[PDB]
């Protein structure tokens, strides 16, 4: 079974989880809504393409029983392709606080020294979001549904094709439970190569222990033929993670070099100075 | 057939319609829109009433080719039922400057007196602008399509008890011309008993050769059998329009009472002195 240390662990995580995850999405307000060369060419088609992979509808449920639904304009040769990047930037940033509030609640990353705290959130702060999004995916209608709000993906097989999209799909299909996600926010967190890290020999074994945890705690309670190497898949989709992560670094970085959108904390964890 | 007079006529009020009726609603901009005792009891009640009686979904069509849709609340004893008011305000106060636009065109309405143009305005503006939305109205879908606006009639027989939704219908059955809905705007706004009137054996000579104008309109361009009696169906639509005109002055009054949203224009044509 889990040893007692284990159990320490997976109660520490998952009482930070409770602690940093609005799961209602109740504290997400005063958010910003859609209003009412050869080289810098070549940007645009680029930057064109990374929009238009994922597309979603917008719904705003409000208190008093209200609907407002916002579908998003066609691509037609213009800046209508950035209508929904001030929403965006404030979800991923309230999202990117939560994260943050749950690496300092966490004694293992709270007693590393912070030159590696910083190195390690900026490395693994967007990993984490998904993580934490796909909890609240809804894979029937292909909706996010966070509270208040919802974001539906626009219309087949072809959407699956996105690896993004991809991720969220064959990660929900896993049905895991809360504890094995939250291990998963700790395998990720501490990720001992992120650029920057210096106390990675302590890093590292952090990491290895919540891995053994992982496949200690499904050994134990999971004993179906259908849960067979599903340790080896969850570590799987976490490489296949990572490398979402880097694209997505990518895509960001063109988008925000010819339209400026990221916040002053997306700008921190991307590493732009303002200068 | 039509008299020299009576083409003059009809050309003048035409062309008054064709300069101060936007009705691609191009120009309403900068408008609000819903966000994201015993005696007072009974009050609230009737302004309940008063409210529930017409119920509309709001969509805005976007430049770039984006949808903002809005679903109001249901009635849950709160002041949820307020949401739509200051956007009808800012709606009704862009029409009413199209209708004084269209009676300070009209030479006939120039040379009458200045107190009596301002009392027959406070008297007819809400009717007239009434006729204008008739002619945007889609009585298939219980729409009133306003450019890049519409507002949908909530969900059946049971809606056309709303005297206002009635005459919509009713008045979009007739299939009338641009000339014959001009026609029936002046003879509303030519009404020689507004409160205040002082020339009005003047307006009452002006207001039956806008009929009679009307009446040799339809039988020079009208011989089918289906629009006999035409013109008496017409002069019977104004007599109900004008009912529903004293009908919503004191709705308006009895809300404005509880829960102020008149515009300053509104104020000053429905006589609220601010004080």
């Amino acid at each position: 079974g889990l040893t007692e240390e284990q159990r320490m662990m997976i109660r520490e995580l998952m009482d930070a989880q409770m602690k940093t995850f609005d799961t209602t999405f109740s504290h997400f307000k005063n958010f910003r809504l859609p209003g009412v060369s050869r080289e810098e060419a070549a940007k645009w088609s680029q930057v064109r393409k990374d929009l238009c992979s994922l597309k979603v509808s917008l719904q705003l449920r409000g208190e008093d029983g209200s609907v407002w639904n916002y579908k998003p304009p066609a691509d037609s040769g213009g800046k209508e392709i950035f209508s929904l990047l001030p929403h965006m930037a404030d979800m991923s940033t309230y999202m990117f606080k939560g994260i943050i509030s749950f690496a300092k609640v966490i004694s293992y990353f709270r007693d590393l020294p912070i030159e590696d705290q910083i190195s390690l959130l900026k490395g693994a702060a967007f990993e984490l979001c998904q993580l934490r999004f796909n909890t609240v995916f809804n894979a029937e209608t292909g909706t996010w549904e966070c509270g208040r709000l919802s974001y539906c993906l626009e219309d087949f097989q072809q959407l699956l094709l996105e690896p993004m999209l991809k991720f969220h799909y064959m990660l929900k299909k896993l049905q895991l439970h809360e504890e094995e996600y939250v291990l998963m926010q700790a395998i990720s967190l501490f990720s001992p190569d992120r650029p920057g890290v210096l106390q990675h020999r302590v890093v590292d074994q952090l990491q290895e222990q919540f891995a053994i945890t992982l496949k200690s705690y499904i050994e134990c309670n999971r004993p179906q033929p259908a849960h067979r190497f599903l340790f080896l898949k969850i570590m799987a989709m976490l490489t296949e993670l990572r490398s979402i992560n880097a694209q997505h670094t990518q895509r960001l970085l063109r988008i925000q070099d010819i339209h400026p959108f990221a916040t002053p904390l997306m700008q921190e964890l991307f590493g732009i100075t303002g200068s």
